């Protein structure tokens, strides 16, 4: 879906006190690290001055707090650089911050190691009261300690980054919603004020006839040259290809997929939702549609569940868009020893999770009473993975992470007409969803196999909001302890 | 005239064995002549009967709160009712609770009074102890001192009664949401889930194509019969060649709406006017006429707003009371006031003139040129109250106003308004609404006080600040800075 | 000379939304324009930024108030509806002291005119009352103003706020110089400058007095000349001060400190800086005369290392165009019934600027330092409004109290006082406000200023996130004593 070519600013912190050569020293290791990390993460680390003075790291951050394309900072203080210079700016810096706890040389150069070089490599004394500082101000910031070379230290870069690229998605993140929430439905509810206020998404509900109006004006030929996409990805069933009957419903959906790009793009829409009790001039509901734009880089909700689009949208970000998609719990197989959650939608599910080649698939839809719908019918896949809920506990939000393992299918669905993937929650199906429900999670998720708890953790630090994490190591007990004193920690914030 | 359920208060009267069973006689027999009293010209008092146990007591409550007719209960301790016995009853108590601490005699009978007369008519500290329990557990409650005869006793049980059956208004109150929120509009949002929680509120949106369906279907037309039995018209009139379909098509509007809103149980709904898909005309003068049976009203979907109209129009006993909303303003030196209106839907029983149909263009929404009732609004003593979500509680907002007659007329103002001096000022009283962060959309009456909302905040659990003859803004910020301490968390 | 100010200027941003046609916005900018200029005819200049009608252009106004060293204060108006969720990002990045000015073009309705397309754009009434909620939302302190754009009022209060804004964005850049420690043992000068550089922007460093002693061991004698001469272009000098004189040795010791204590804050760039009686080694006297010249100028001070009353004494003096505002401290009580005054000074340091006689340049013994005789100017304060302020430091948070007092013209003359002195008469009584003073924990060092208000020390303290109590004539010590309770409740988180 084409981000904004992110960069983050690489900031050394330091002092006069060694003069102005060892300014140079420190100026020189600060571009060589750059330009090494930048030999490759898919963002550019841009080195920006070495700061001396107040005003000088007061004006950086004024600077990264308006470059649209800064997504994150990453400070280093080289030498000693005295910290309460740093709160000025540290008081203006609304990007993500970093604070890359490093060292140019490796290791101690015994025989060689004077006062001049105890005055230039002090890192291991100069951030710590750069780490005081920012600890001092509240401020939610991550910490990654290690050489700058160290492979280790590049994957916790790395995994900072695109939470961080997130998070600048999330700033300008614009939802879509097509239609108010399911009627009496909690959880998909929320203060999109405050929304807006802690993440920066813009929640922004039009008529469903806007979109109707939409699919109208889409061309039988821009209907047909997508349909020739499908040929080129999707195996269709028996009826769905060009001759047979169920045509007319492959069509509409493509149809539909269009009326919606064309909208989604118009506003700059990253995601949106849809409500099956309102799809007035719509022929079908959203589905096959809906499961592409998620595949290209759209967050989708049903329903109107919001929270999750702009949750979903966030962790297509993460991911670099590789399986994320809206997911929902749908029943349990709570065989002994084979207990499985199998989650699906509807008819939403992004193909991006997908184990088997996509195949559009079209069968009838008891529910919003509109044509039988088109839709892509796949299982997912197998390996690590979370499941992700961002709900409104009315004076703050929370974020339910379950990591949770997904497993290949070891028997067909043949009558299912919708995707569908199994996993086992960790740490059982038992313990996960008693937590789960303690929570208070929603039924819809974003299921991913890419984004880790760590990134969440990260986002929610960002957003400052609690996260809370169901794993291997949940204990029920002390998970009732964590979400008591989480409680105690997140009102007013 | 919308109807409400007949509402009935349960009077509970507290006593105790430790001075006998024909003590009790007399218990029971000065309750039922006080409730009886009463019932001699709002809503009928029901005497309980005196409960003297913890389970009688527990019992009315479980009583209290099952009763859908039950709207409020009040409570006199008689005599000594030792209060522990209250805990398990009052813990279960979820009904608007009134102490009416009073006495049966008016007097002190000087000649006569000996122990079995202080044993019996002892509220004067049987009271104060069931006072001190309430207060320990936390429980909203009005208090009403007085004798039961006293004229301004009964004026407050009567104002406290209004808020009750308010208050079970809103537990009922079902809010038909037809379109979502205007875009991008913040006071006007909020959490339905929490308002359900505080107020026992449904909101729920419907796609206006649902309303949009239910107009496409007629009754002709016998509505426009009545137009003219209360509205004057304009031309554009009756035979009107140009702009009659306006008003046949809002007289359209005005029977979709009301058979929608009467098919779910719906006292209150919202119109939004960037949703308007299926309808020729952003509802106006259908709306207005749906206010004045009692419905609440909120534009651009201001579900919080819509509620808080229905409330006020059933503490109004369905008199004076509006959707407003400030349009503009008069600075004039020593001549300061606000003008009142909204794009349509003002509703005509704040009017002091006879409505007048009008059909007018309306840029927006893009749409035809709606009918409405066009009035000037009446004059004296009001508030205007907004309902707020400020994120992790509501606030709900008073300005005291005085409405004054317009001097001076508007003639190509196409729709309804009315003009106020909002107490203590224009300048405080806005920079306090807006500390305060007071909505645009407002509920003004005529005939609700401030000390109904007071008091509905109260039962519902919810700050009320007030801007009124008395607020300073210094103070008013300093009120607004230790409410939020109270308030958060609560 | 008076110490420099960066010229700032107030942004005027207007709000409004597309549902309006591009008409409508050319007309909206006309009429913020218009009322800019006309309000340039204000302290400091305005200036109209722009119309702003979307998310981005909010943030991005908002992100050029932050960044604009220039802006001292940011301006909002809604001239019609401004749906307010587009406001959020730029509110939230707004670190600048925000004034809403809740305003009309048009100042009365057109009776007979009146119309949708006048009502469509005149829409203030809702579209400031929808901005007030956002603001208010967030927690956002603000200062809010209602009135038409051309009231007299609103302009008196625009000018208060304002002079605090500008105090305000010279709080944030202010650099504080202390030349030796806190005096031993004392408390209330003590305090976080940690703290106090997060909430107020205060850059607070310790220099040893050394390094200002070496800095007036290098003022040439020459200079020294040139600024008697000043003094004598100023200053009346008692019985043997002037040129010539036997103790006119201590008035070129003073001339000596001024010149040095104004090389190394000229230097700095420090606005304020502080003194200690216990650490004058190098220098021949404490410093006074020196920094009583370097007040008069604007410079802040506090006695004994007070930085955070040096602040304050910078913030006020700003705040006050420089007029009649001082350091100060109480030092003795006149208990007469009836007469009921403090007599305020310090041991030498007491600014001109609140002089009422002709400042006279004196030379006295001073036990307190161990130096020698320290000149100083000498006069009698003046008299009228005033306010007394102290910031203190309650360990989890900053207070500002300020009590209301009325200055007095002494009766009888006093001798056989060394010090500059003014009299005053707390508001509402002596031993009410010294109560309700020593409850909220006040200072002996304060701020005095006859033309800092209170409602500027308020907004003060609103802009910086920190309470402040007014000790004044409508205070009473039982209603105050809960104010505190009350106001530490709310003001402990945050
Ligand atoms: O500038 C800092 C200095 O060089 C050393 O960090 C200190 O002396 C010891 O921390
Ligand atoms: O005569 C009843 C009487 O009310 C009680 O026994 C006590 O005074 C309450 O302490
Ligand atoms: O909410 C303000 C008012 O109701 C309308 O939004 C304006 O007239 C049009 O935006
Ligand atoms: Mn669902
Ligand atoms: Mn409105
Ligand atoms: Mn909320
Ligand atoms: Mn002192």
């Amino acid at each position: 879906l084409s981000l904004r070519p992110y960069e983050f600013w690489f900031v050394t912190g330091s002092q006069h006190l060694y003069g102005e050569e060892a300014l140079k020293q420190v100026e020189e290791h600060s571009r060589i690290m750059v330009n090494e990390w930048n030999r490759d993460f898919p963002f550019p680390f841009v080195f920006k001055s070495v700061v001396t003075t107040p005003e000088e790291i007061r004006r950086v951050c004024l600077e990264a707090n308006a470059s649209e394309q800064c997504a994150g900072v990453v400070t280093w203080m080289h030498t000693f650089s005295p910290a309460k210079m740093w709160i000025g700016g540290l008081l203006e810096l609304r990007k993500p911050l970093l604070h890359l706890h490093t060292q140019f040389n490796r290791d101690i150069p015994w025989d060689s190691i004077d006062m001049d070089f105890m005055n230039l490599n002090q890192s291991a004394h100069g951030d710590r009261e750069f780490g005081f500082m920012v600890t001092r101000l509240g401020m939610p910031r991550k910490v990654i300690v290690g050489h700058w070379q160290d492979a280790e230290v590049a994957r916790r870069v790395r995994g900072w980054a695109m939470t961080a690229v997130a998070a600048a998605v999330s700033r300008g993140l614009k939802v879509a919603r097509f239609g108010d929430n399911m009627r009496q439905v909690a959880v998909t509810e929320g203060d999109k004020v405050e929304a807006e206020a802690r993440f920066g998404w813009s929640v922004n509900g039009y008529g469903v006839g806007d979109l109707a109006e939409r699919v109208r004006a889409v061309s039988e030929a821009e209907i047909d040259r997508l349909i020739d996409e499908y040929q080129s990805l999707y195996e269709f069933a028996p009826g769905c290809e060009k001759g047979g009957p169920l045509h007319d419903g492959v069509r509409e959906q493509a149809r539909i997929e269009l009326g919606l790009r064309s909208f989604l793009e118009e506003g700059g829409f990253e995601a949106f939702t849809t409500t099956f009790e309102d799809l007035h001039g719509m022929k079908q509901l959203p589905g096959l549609a809906v499961q592409r734009l998620m595949a290209e880089g759209y967050g989708f909700g049903g329903e109107g569940d919001w929270k999750t689009a702009a949750l979903v949208r966030l962790m297509k970000v993460m991911a670099d868009g590789k399986g994320t998609s809206f997911m929902e719990d749908y029943t349990y197989h709570f065989e002994p020893g084979n207990e499985m959650i199998l989650g699906a939608h509807m008819l939403e599910v992004c193909p991006t999770i997908a184990a088997t080649r996509p195949r559009i698939e079209v069968h009838p839809l008891s529910i919003g009473g509109k044509e039988d719908p088109a839709r892509l019918v796949f299982d997912g896949g197998e390996g690590a993975a979370v499941n992700a809920s961002l709900i409104d506990l009315g004076h703050r939000f929370r974020l339910i992470v379950n990591e949770v393992d997904a497993v290949k299918p070891e028997h067909d669905m043949p009558k299912l007409p919708v995707a569908r993937i199994l996993w086992k929650p960790r740490p059982s199906l038992r313990d996960s969803a008693e937590a789960w429900i303690l929570a208070g999670g929603a039924h819809h998720t974003c299921f991913s196999f890419a984004v880790t708890t760590e990134q969440l953790q990260d986002f929610a630090e960002m957003a400052g909001i609690e996260c809370v994490v169901i794993n291997e190591h949940t204990s029920v007990s002390s998970f009732k302890n964590e979400l008591k004193w989480n409680e105690v920690f997140w009102r007013g914030r």
